[PDB]
């Protein structure tokens, strides 16, 4: 759609910059 997939790419970035 748009945003529903915008959280499928950024969720691959902070996936390593995530702690908790």
């Amino acid at each position: 759609h748009g945003l529903a997939s915008t959280l499928t790419r950024w969720a691959h970035y902070n996936a390593l910059i995530r702690a908790f």
